[PDB]
């Protein structure tokens, strides 16, 4: 198994989709858990796209960066955005990528529409790399 970590500048939107994807995709040889720089509620239209794919985030809630240590995790994926990074060691993990991604907090459908494809193409890439 391989622990997969996905951060954000507020969670709620990038990190939470990834999360819904990565347990769909790998619960069983990956375990994920999603976290940001800062936390924010889970955002709701993030249900509504993962709904398109048949997968909830309603389910689930956000959680800090503090709440965790990155020595349990063997990849981080941030998605902060404008290439903006962590410095303590959940950068110094086995893998590391920021992946830039149009953050759908407040967005329009299609902002969220290509995020979540996105993202959910990015952790089957990551998924991949570990199987």
């Amino acid at each position: 198994m391989k622990k997969v970590m996905f951060v954000c500048k507020r969670n709620s939107c990038r990190s939470q989709m990834a999360e819904g994807f990565a347990k769909t995709l790998g619960a069983g040889k990956i375990a994920v858990t999603s976290c940001g720089l800062e936390s924010s509620r889970v955002h709701p239209t993030a249900i509504a796209m993962m709904e398109e794919v048949g997968i909830d985030i309603s389910g689930q809630t956000s959680d800090p960066i503090e709440n965790f240590n990155a020595d349990d995790y063997d990849v981080v994926i941030s998605l902060c955005g404008c290439g903006v990074n962590l410095p303590p060691e959940w950068v110094t993990q086995e893998i590391f990528e920021d992946w830039q991604l149009e953050d759908p907090d407040g967005q329009s459908l299609e902002v969220f529409r290509t995020v979540r494809g996105q993202v959910k193409e990015r952790v089957e890439n990551l998924i991949a790399k570990i199987s």
